[PDB]
RNA sequence: AGCUCUUUCUCGAUUCUGUGGGUGGUGGUGCAUGGCCGUUCUUAGUUGGUGGAGCGAUUUGUCUGGUUAAUUCCGAUAACG
């Protein structure tokens, strides 16, 4: 949006440009083109910050309009984005799933694992194929981190950003968690927050 | 064998006689059947419900690999129980 209340700051592109969070792939998909900058020449694309804070934003506005939060389901078979899941599933109160998800969990009705959430969001559309195929049987929209060579087929709205590992997925799920809190009314616009990034990450050496 | 022939005593309503109808049969059909037994077959095999795939007969589950006397376990996984 326009407003100076939603404008990206200075120390927020500091942490995109400390995290990887601009480099993408060696590949484009023909649907990705309009979120890039330029191709190096190391054959590597530039994924354009100012994109993603919008789709960002977009995606924080669809979340925010579900008025039960338990409605909302969060993915990730990835052990990269496994912790961050957890952990934005406890700052808002939507329900996880982590590792294997169960092939009919959207649509056989009798099973134990059932459920019948109203939005979706997975980390890695290439990864994460179960649950965006089997949404398709049940009227469900969806949010997804995209990265340049990610296949659109199924995805609302698509999030431009690197999903490769490390501190670039964790990253992106404390950012969302901020301004879903933030334009929700629950923490400050302007204060720092008092959850640090590093929190989400995976699995760096630990002694 | 009073079976039958000659003879002349005996019993007492129980039988005899004609028609209808029964009853019995190690008689016929095991290619009309039940029950029982043998064999395919001594091996590891077989099947619903709800979900997925095909216009359909059908299929997946019931598996690439390792392990076991074993569809026995581990694990993998559009299937779950």
């Amino acid at each position: 949006g326009a407003l100076d209340v939603l404008q990206m700051k200075e120390e927020d592109v500091l942490k995109f440009l400390a995290a990887g969070t601009h480099l993408g792939g060696t590949n484009l998909d023909f649907q990705m083109e309009q979120y890039i900058y330029k191709r190096k020449s190391d054959g590597i694309y530039i994924i354009n910050l100012k994109r993603t804070w919008e789709k960002l934003l977009l995606a924080a506005r669809a979340i925010v309009a579900i008025e039960n939060p338990a409605d909302v389901s969060v993915i990730s078979s990835r052990n990269t984005g496994q912790r961050a899941v957890l952990k934005f599933a406890a700052a808002t109160g939507a329900t996880p799933i982590a590792g294997r998800f169960t092939p009919g969990t959207f649509t056989n009705q009798i099973q134990a694992a059932f459920r019948e959430p109203r939005l979706l969001v997975v980390t890695d559309p290439r990864a994460d194929h179960q649950p965006l195929t089997e949404a398709s049987y049940v009227n469900l929209p969806t949010i997804a981190l995209c990265n340049t060579d990610s296949p659109l087929r199924y995805v609302d709205i698509a999030i431009p950003c690197n999903n490769k590992g490390a501190h670039s997925v964790g990253l992106m799920w404390w950012m969302l968690a901020r301004e879903v809190l933030r334009m929700r009314g629950t923490i400050s616009r302007e204060h720092p927050w008092e959850v640090m990034p590093d929190l989400y990450f995976y699995r760096d050496p630990e002694e």
